[PDB]
């Protein structure tokens, strides 16, 4: 109950929430129900609209008027945004030439450049080039600002999970918006686009920019706006704020457009309609623009200009419905569209079985335009499981398609051309960023860069110590003109032991065979063990191990590796392939040969007799002996030291890898490093597990087996050099595949490895910073390049979408 008989005289967009039952005037109280009896009188004025005409020019002040085009209106910080234009013979923004902007220039009394947030819903990176004729204040942003091609949102691409990533640089996992709707199992309750629920504050997690700022005495405008208030009215409300004095001003604001998403819905991505809320969005800007300009604000204000999500083409017609795969369709409910989640209907049906319902699901129909998945089995790159509202039970629907329940679901809800949500790689659902202002660059092009980093950078735009999140602070610096935050390396933790030779053969009882058999070239080979070829392997420094463990370095001719005495396996494996190399063959007596590593003792070894007896469980190497320098460097592949445990399902994509794809990959890229190895996420965290996560061994050993295994794949940006003698900025690819006992994610898979490993692998791209939390490892660390260049590079992430 809200007594709504107080007034908002004077307390227009009030700052400041008051507390219930006195009544409301913030842009909030009308989705509360609580405005006071006055508010739209007072509040949300229209009279007259938005522009200054040539009659109104000097007017006597009308209080009831929208805006005004009095001559007092500039010290009442309320002119009409086209006040000076009409009447003062001034410019439009949009007219002037763009000049550097070196150095904020601010009225007195600011303490810092202000950050204004422009953020549009649904707005496709591809709109900045197809619309820019249409767009012609954005166009100037974009040109003259700090602009990037695209920037990739979180999954799902949804409106809500996207804005607060913004808001706070947490994945949705970790904030705790996960979708557009929701049920939380422990609360027992569920979040909904219509409704009240939501507003309830335990659905929001982490800490947004608006409370960072609060915390840190940096005042914060309402980020929220009321779906009724015009967009014209939110701007003349930013416009009053930032006249307000120094002590009262806040620091950040935001404006949101519901367009030209809602439009987009309607009509498709680039349907005929879909010119007008283009228009209209950059007559937006320009009356925000116009009105900082008039107020002297132009070249002190940051400008952000980022939308949340882009936009597919999706019709009714391209839904796959459940009730064409599953006997049991009514004892489930499922989140549906453009993502699927599956749980019970009911807690008490002990009948449920999600095992039966994902075999159900798998490669059923020919084209099948879904793809199920335990949530634990998607992506890493995702980083979508770890929170209790995400159902265990998770749909991959192709972009341009739907997945429903029934089909009665879909004609009692043709009303759609488009919509989003889609796998964050997918190019339709790409978007938008541009920064202008002083604290930005002037007239630069920066790469695509993921949404979850922009928090780090809006909190050094305001002089604020961001809260712990996803981000790699640091990582856009190459964005800003000053401002930048100037990260250290992380410490060491654990420094390595490197072994000599130790053990006797006759020493080990591992139950391994190996049909194994010079003066001059035997000083050679004990080089070769002391590190003699190590600068050519390990180009960029070794790893840093930045946790507490026991491990050991040993060098070979053809790779290093970070040996884990507590994992029985490597942590890392490094090599290099120069274009030149030659791939060949294991030999026939070599076949089934592991041999005994004299530097690292039994207790610390795995052993053949585990795998013999482990049915389910086989074996591969890190190094691969394919791609061994000659037949006697061939032998130490084959190091008990070199191998890892791999069901005989992922040894096709393993042996596939090794044995095709490096050597093209060296071929195509004139050589490249390999780092690969071992993961090990049991709790789906996208954390590195301690030993006693483990849930799984080898039968009969201490021999964990990986969730996951990594490779990184780096070389010379500029390809005319080799990779291993490259002067400048490197280019990088990585993966994190599945270590799955079954191919059941690839439905090609009963075809020739050629057919569907490589698309496997680019499903499971991963940025080196998504490794980098997995493993505990910290790569890099010793190149010629700078810093924080090697942060942008630890996040980029190799797409395989076209342009
Ligand atoms: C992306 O960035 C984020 C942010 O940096 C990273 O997330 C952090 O990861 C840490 C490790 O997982 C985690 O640290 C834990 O903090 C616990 C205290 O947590 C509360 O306080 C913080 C601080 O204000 C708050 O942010 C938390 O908010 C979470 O939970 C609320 C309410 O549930 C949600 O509203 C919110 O959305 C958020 O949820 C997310 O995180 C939780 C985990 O905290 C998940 O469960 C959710 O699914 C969701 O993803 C909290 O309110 C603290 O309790 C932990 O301490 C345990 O472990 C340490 C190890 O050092 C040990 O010393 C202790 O023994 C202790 O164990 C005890 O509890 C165990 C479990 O019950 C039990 O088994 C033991 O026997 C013990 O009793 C731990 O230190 C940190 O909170 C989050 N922060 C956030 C915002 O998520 C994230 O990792 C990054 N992702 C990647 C891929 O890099
Ligand atoms: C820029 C920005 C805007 C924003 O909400 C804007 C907004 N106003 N009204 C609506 C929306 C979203 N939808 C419902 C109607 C949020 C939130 C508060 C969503 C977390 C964060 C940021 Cl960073
Ligand atoms: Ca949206
Ligand atoms: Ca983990
Ligand atoms: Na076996
Ligand atoms: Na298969
Ligand atoms: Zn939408």
């Amino acid at each position: 109950w809200t007594a709504t008989s107080g007034s908002c005289k004077g307390r227009c967009f009030e700052l400041q929430e008051v507390g219930p039952p006195d009544c409301r005037c913030d842009n909030l109280c009308k989705s509360y129900s609580s405005c006071c009896h006055d508010f739209d009188e007072l509040c949300l004025k229209t009279a007259r609209g938005w522009e200054c005409t040539k009659d109104r020019c000097g007017e006597v002040r009308n209080e009831e008027n929208a805006c005004h085009c009095s001559e007092d209106c500039l010290s009442r910080g309320d002119c009409c945004t086209n006040y000076q234009v009409v009447c003062k013979g001034e410019s439009h923004w949009v007219d002037d030439d763009c000049e550097e902007i070196k150095v904020p220039e601010c009225p007195a009394g600011f303490v810092r450049p202000p950050l204004i947030i422009f953020s549009v819903d649904g707005f496709r990176a591809s709109y900045m080039k197809k619309g820019s004729k249409v767009m012609p204040n954005i166009e100037k942003l974009r040109s003259c600002g700090t602009h990037a091609p695209y920037m990739r949102p979180v999954y799902p691409t949804k409106t809500f999970p996207n804005l607060y990533t913004l808001a706070t640089g947490l994945y949705p996992e970790s904030h705790g918006i996960v979708g557009n709707s929701m049920y939380d199992p422990v609360f027992d309750a569920s979040f909904h686009l219509r409704g009240r629920e939501k507003f309830n504050h335990r659905w929001w997690g982490g800490q947004p920019l608006w409370i960072t700022a609060t915390k840190q005495g940096v005042r914060a405008g309402t980020f929220f706006w009321s779906v009724s208030i015009p967009h014209e009215r939110r701007i003349l409300t930013i416009l009053q704020w930032l006249s307000l004095p120094d002590n009262e001003r806040p620091s950040v604001y935001a404006f949101y457009s519901e367009q030209p998403d809602f439009s987009g819905h309607k009509y498709g991505p680039f349907g005929p309609e879909m010119t007008n809320p283009l228009r209209e969005i950059d007559k937006t800007v320009g009356q925000l623009m116009d009105g900082l300009k008039q107020l002297r604000l132009h070249r002190c204000v940051n400008v952000i200009f980022v939308g949340d999500h882009g936009m597919e083409d999706v019709t009714c017609d391209r839904t796959e419905f459940l009730s064409n795969y599953l006997t049991n369709v009514d004892d489930i409910t499922l989140v549906p569209g453009t993502l699927g989640r599956i749980r019970a209907k009911s807690i008490n049906n002990s009948k449920y079985d999600p095992k039966t319902i994902i075999a159900a699901l798998t490669c059923k129909k020919p084209d099948q335009h879904f793809k199920p998945y335990m949530k634990q089995h998607l992506p890493k790159r995702l980083h979508y499981a770890n929170n209790r509202r995400i159902e265990d039970i998770h749909l991959l629907v192709d972009r341009r398609w739907h997945v429903a329940r029934k089909p009665l679901d879909v004609y009692k809800k043709c009303f759609f051309q488009g919509d989003h949500g889609f796998d964050n790689k997918v190019n339709s659902m790409q978007t938008v960023f541009v920064g202008y202002g002083p604290t930005f660059k002037y007239r630069t092009k920066v790469p695509p860069f993921e949404n979850i980093e922009l928090y780090n950078v809006m909190c050094d735009l305001l002089g604020l110590k961001p809260a712990p999140n996803n981000g790699t602070h640091g990582s856009l610096n190459h964005l800003l003109r000053t401002n930048t935050f100037r990260p250290t390396m992380p410490d060491e933790v654990s420094r390595p032991n490197y072994p000599g030779i130790m053990y006797l053969q006759s020493e080990f009882d591992l139950g391994c065979t190996c049909d194994d058999k010079n003066k001059l070239e035997e000083l050679n080979k004990r080089l070769h063990t002391k590190g003699s070829t190590k600068e050519r392997h390990l180009l960029y420094g070794r790893p840093a191990v930045l946790y507490r463990t026991s491990y050991d370095i040993l060098y070979h001719t053809d790779f290093e590796s970070g040996y884990s005495e507590i994992f029985l396996m490597p942590l890392w494996t490094s090599y290099t392939i120069s274009k030149q190399a030659e791939v060949s063959s294991i030999p026939e007596h070599l076949t089934n040969c592991v041999r005994p590593d004299v530097r690292v003792s039994p207790g610390f070894s795995q052993n053949c007799l585990a795998y013999k007896n482990d049915k389910q469980m086989s074996y591969g190497f890190l190094f691969p002996p394919y791609l061994s320098s000659s037949p006697e460097a061939k032998y130490d592949a084959f190091l008990v030291t070199n191998m890892v445990p791999m069901y005989p399902a992922f040894k096709r994509v393993w042996a596939y890898f090794q044995r095709v794809l490096v050597k093209k990959y060296a071929s195509e890229r004139n050589g490249v490093n390999v780092i690969s190895g071992p993961i090990f996420d049991y709790n789906y965290d996208g954390l590195r597990d301690t030993e006693d996560e483990i849930k799984q061994y080898v039968e009969g050993s201490s021999i964990p087996v990986p969730t996951h295994y990594y490779s990184i794949i780096t070389s010379c940006l500029d390809f005319t050099q080799p990779a291993d003698k490259c002067d400048g900025p490197l280019s990088v690819s990585s993966f994190i595949l599945p270590h799955r006992p079954d191919n059941d994610e690839s439905c090609n898979s009963s075809e020739d490895e050629s057919k569907w490993v490589e698309e496997l692998m680019k499903m499971h791209t991963a940025r080196v910073r998504d490794i980098e939390h997995l493993t505990g490892l910290d790569f890099y660390r010793k190149t010629s390049r700078s810093y924080s260049e090697i942060l942008t590079l630890k996040t980029y992430l190799h797409t395989y979408e076209s342009e």
